[PDB]
C-alpha cells in the first residue's frame, strides 16, 4: 500500500518548522492555526519529530494558499480538481505543503473540503510518504470527509520506515 519517493527523501533533523506564510478568507485566522496544528498533531504522535510553528521563510514546511500558477511551475486549476500539493522533504521549496485557495475550506460535514483532513495528506507528502494504493488510508489519494481517526496501519507503517 504505502509508497516512499524515489531516493526515500526524509527529514534529517527532529524538530520541524513551519511557517504559515499567508491565510485563506474561507476560515477565520485562528481556526486555520488550529486546523495545522492539529494535522501536524497526528504526525508528531507517532514519529520522534516536533513541529514548531515559526514566522520565518527559513521554516522547514512554508505553507501557502494560492490560486492558478502561483509560482512553482506547478499550477492549481480553479474549483474542484486539485486541492493541494506538497514537496517531499528537502531544501527550499521541498518540504513546502500549497492549498488551492480556489477550492472552498472549511470544516466539518457539509460543504468544502476540511482543511484539517486535506492538511493531514498534504503534511504526509511534506514528511516523505507518497500515495498509498490502500483505499482506507490518509495516504489513499481521494478525498473523504470523516469524523473517525485519520491514520490507518498503512500512514502508520510508512511514517516508521522513515523515521522509525
Ligand atoms: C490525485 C492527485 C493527482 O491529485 N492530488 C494532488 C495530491 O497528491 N495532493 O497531495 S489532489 O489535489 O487532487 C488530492 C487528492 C486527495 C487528497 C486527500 C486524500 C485523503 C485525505 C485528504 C485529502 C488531497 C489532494
Ligand atoms: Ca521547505
Ligand atoms: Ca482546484
Ligand atoms: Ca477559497
Ligand atoms: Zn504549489
Ligand atoms: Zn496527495
Amino acid at each position: 500500500g504505502f509508497q516512499t519517493f524515489e531516493g526515500d527523501l526524509k527529514w534529517h533533523h527532529h524538530n520541524i518548522t513551519y511557517w504559515i506564510q499567508n491565510y485563506s478568507e474561507d476560515l477565520p485566522r485562528a481556526v486555520i492555526d488550529d486546523a495545522f496544528a492539529r494535522a501536524f498533531a497526528l504526525w508528531s504522535a507517532v514519529t520522534p519529530l516536533t513541529f514548531t510553528r515559526v514566522y520565518s521563510r527559513d521554516a522547514d514546511i512554508v505553507i501557502q494558499f494560492g490560486v492558478a500558477e502561483h509560482g512553482d511551475g506547478y499550477p492549481f486549476d480553479g474549483k474542484d480538481g486539485l486541492l493541494a500539493h506538497a514537496f517531499p522533504p528537502g531544501p527550499g521549496i521541498q518540504g513546502d505543503a500549497h492549498f488551492d485557495d480556489d477550492e472552498l475550506w472549511s470544516l466539518g460535514k457539509g460543504v468544502g473540503y476540511s482543511l484539517f483532513l486535506v492538511a493531514a495528506h498534504e503534511f504526509g507528502h511534506a514528511l516523505g510518504l507518497d500515495h498509498s494504493s490502500v483505499p482506507e488510508a490518509l495516504m489513499y489519494p481521494m478525498y473523504r470527509f470523516t469524523e473517525g481517526p485519520p491514520l490507518h496501519k498503512d500512514d502508520v507503517n510508512g511514517i516508521r520506515h522513515l523515521y522509525g
